[PDB]
């Protein structure tokens, strides 16, 4: 019954849906995001009760699109990132005028826009108020210009088959640069200039980073959280993670969902497709 979760990945219609990740103030992303970065605020939901309120940001619609889950927590104004978390990257025809515009606007730039150490895709990084890092992807035909979340890893081939055998995802691009002295691999659902990828770093002799506490999870749609739970604890006994929420309706809201570590201890949560865009109203 381990081709049968080969065949369901086949049959299932998984798509990355959101990062989510704590900020110190909720306002102050939101600037940030919207003023600096061009992005809208897709949602938001105050959860007194809980003492929490989210805002959903990204370029387009969260039924098509793939958004940040900003998380604040009433009264807690920062947080430690660790040395684990990578980036998220924003893909954009023009980031010479990006750059400008962010820090125009007050933003902090850390890597000015310019070709590669040796190559020439124009890149740039940008700090948010968080400490969080934005690669900025100079790319003339973006559908989706929300377009890596970037974590480091201990080994690269456990991650991908971790990648490939719980998730379903495809290994779209590898490339390792023994120069200096790292391997990337971006994994996801769809070709690499068309989607969310999670781009997976390993850094030679490196095998232990901290997860903080700021960054949370990923969140991935699918259309049966059981049956990728299945797929997932098949994953997870050959190559290590483990299952923390069990799959099943989350109380009050009904989302049905389901969450786990991969074998690095970065947490993902499966969410049914469906109860996900019923949230969406
Ligand atoms: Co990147």
């Amino acid at each position: 019954a381990a081709e049968a979760v080969v065949d369901w990945h086949k049959h299932d219609s998984k798509r990355m849906l959101h990062a989510v990740y704590r900020v110190g103030d909720l306002d102050r992303t939101i600037k940030y995001y919207t003023e600096c970065f061009g992005m809208k605020l897709l949602r938001k939901r105050d959860v007194p009760d809980e003492k929490y309120t989210n805002a959903f940001l990204g370029f387009g619609p969260e039924n098509t699109n793939f958004a940040v889950e900003l998380t604040y927590n009433y009264g807690v104004d920062k947080y430690d990132i660790g040395t684990g978390f990578g980036h998220f990257a924003i893909a954009n025809d023009d980031v010479y005028k990006l750059a400008e515009n962010i820090k125009s606007k007050g933003g902090k730039i850390t890597r000015e826009p310019g070709p590669v150490k040796g190559g020439s895709t124009v890149i740039a990084f940008a700090q948010d108020p968080d400490g969080y890092m934005f690669e900025l992807i100079q790319r003339a035909d973006t559908p989706e210009p929300l377009c890596q979340v970037m974590l480091r890893v201990g080994d690269l081939e456990r991650s991908i088959k971790f990648y490939e055998k719980a998730l379903g995802m495809k290994l779209l691009r590898k490339k390792d640069v023994p120069d200096y002295k790292y391997t990337i691999a971006m994994l996801g659902y769809a070709d690499e200039d068309k989607t969310t990828v999670l781009e997976l770093t390993y850094n030679y002799g490196v095998t232990e980073y901290s997860k903080g506490n700021a960054y949370a999870q990923v969140a991935i749609g699918t259309n049966d959280v059981y049956k990728s739970a299945e797929a997932v604890d098949l994953a997870t006994k050959e190559l290590g993670g483990k299952i923390l929420r069990q799959p099943g309706p989350l109380p009050g809201i009904n989302t049905k969902i389901a969450s786990f570590v991969d074998p690095d201890g970065w947490k993902v949560e499966l969410v049914d497709n469906t109860d996900f865009l019923k949230e969406l109203h």
